[PDB]
Parts: C-alpha cells; sequence; structure tokens
C-alpha cells in the first residue's frame, strides 16, 4: 500500500499574514481519506508575513513539532518559555496536561516559512515541557525525534521515530520498518522516487504492509520520514 498526497490537492486557507496547506482534516478543513496518519495527525506548511503570528492559544494532550524552512520563530508559552528558532532548526513542545503558547515572525521585513506537525501522545495528562536542539548539517539519515531521545535526537511521547534524509542526486537509500507499522514521508524539497511512486517538493507519501521504503533521489533533496505505530479508503 502507498499514497500519493499531491501538494495541490492539499486543504488551504489563505488569511494574508498566514496562508496554509493542511495534509490532513484541519478545524474547518475536512478530507474523507486523509483524516490522519496512526500518530500523524497534523502537516500544515504555513508561510507567515513578517511581523505576524498565532496569538496566545490553548493546547491539551499532544505534541507539537516545528520545522522551520526559511527565515525566523518566535516561540513564547504559559511557562518563561522565550525561543528563536531559524531556517533549519527544530522544536517541539508537548501540551500535557495544558498549555498556551503563541507563534510570531520577528522579522520585520521577512516572512516566515514553517511545517507545524502534531502527533498524539501514546501517553495521556503528561507534564507540559519545551525542547529546541540544533543538529549539525550533515547529507545523511538524521534522526531529529525518538521515544528515548536516542543518538542526539529530541525526545516524543509516542512509539515513533522521525528522520530528516538529506539526499543528493542519484542517491539512494533503504529503511527496513517492520510488523503493522506505517510509514509517512514527506517531500521537503526536491524530487523523488519512493517504491516506485514520483513525488515533489511538498508532497506526502502513505505508505504500509511493505517491510521496506526504497528512496530514489531524481535531484538534490530532503525528506522528512515518519516511522509510525500500527493502528480510510485510499
Amino acid at each position: 500500500m502507498i499514497y500519493l498526497r499531491k501538494a495541490n490537492e492539499r486543504g488551504h486557507a489563505n488569511h494574508g499574514w498566514l496562508d496554509s496547506w493542511h495534509t490532513f482534516s484541519f478545524a474547518n478543513y475536512y478530507d474523507p481519506n486523509f483524516m490522519g496518519f496512526s500518530a500523524l495527525r497534523v502537516i500544515n506548511d504555513d508561510v507567515i508575513e513578517a511581523g505576524q503570528g498565532f496569538g496566545t492559544h490553548p493546547h491539551k494532550d499532544m505534541e507539537i513539532l516545528t520545522y522551520v524552512l526559511e527565515g525566523t520563530v518566535e516561540h513564547q508559552d504559559s511557562m518563561g518559555n522565550k525561543e528563536q528558532v531559524p531556517a533549519g532548526e527544530f522544536q517541539i513542545m508537548s501540551a500535557g496536561t495544558g498549555i498556551r503558547h503563541s507563534e510570531y515572525n520577528p522579522s520585520s521585513t521577512e516572512r516566515l516559512h514553517l511545517y507545524q506537525i502534531w502527533i498524539m501522545p501514546e501517553e495521556n495528562g503528561i507534564t507540559p515541557r519545551y525542547e529546541q536542539r540544533r543538529f549539525d548539517a550533515v547529507q545523511g539519515k538524521q534522526l531529529v525525534l525518538s521515544p528515548d531521545a536516542r543518538d542526539g535526537s529530541l525526545k516524543v511521547h509516542q512509539d515513533m521515530e522521525l528522520y530528516r534524509w538529506a539526499l543528493l542526486k542519484d542517491e539512494q537509500s533503504v529503511h527496513q520498518i517492520a510488523a503493522e507499522r506505517r510509514v509517512w514521508i514527506q517531500v521537503v524539497k526536491g524530487n523523488v522516487t519512493i517504491n516506485g511512486v514520483k513525488a515533489s517538493t511538498s508532497d506526502g507519501l502513505a505508505i504500509w504492509d511493505e517491510q521496506a521504503i526504497s528512496i530514489h533521489a531524481d535531484s538534490d533533496s530532503e525528506v522528512l520520514l515518519f516511522d509510525l505505530p500500527p493502528v480510510h479508503h485510499h
């Protein structure tokens, strides 16, 4: 089973200050097939105007991950947590029992482009936490999130692993995967072929009932590989 979630068929809302593409049903947007893939519930491709952002709002039981692609984002939460995340970096927050936060573009002249990812925690009512990490760039398979925070990855309260995979043109690799585990691949940029399916910038791929993920880069690319726990008519 392999399904392509085309970039142009994503939900879309443009409020001027924010332009967002939704991979899965979000708020008032509903997609009968893409309701949420395993523990992966939200993937919003957001572009925010200089000086704008999301005012303070509450969250409960949910792991919120942010990946900045361009510009800078300023985080503030119902705590003392203040932080600026530049392009290329990640940040993660566990809403746990409850929490409020805001995110805005501190630049007074440059836009902000980021991915807002929501992961359902396998454990509910945990304690609120905020972490940020600066990984050292390097063309390879880098671990970003892990249940145990192994190999320099950030901890995530869910039986899932997230990799940032940078591939040069004509490069190729493989990722095992056992049991009834599922995989979501989001192409941040570039053109790749995965298990016989071509995908380009902003495309997503749902895969399951497979034991190996074969990836070939048709051009320099970068993908996020979500290795999700076992569990729509694609």
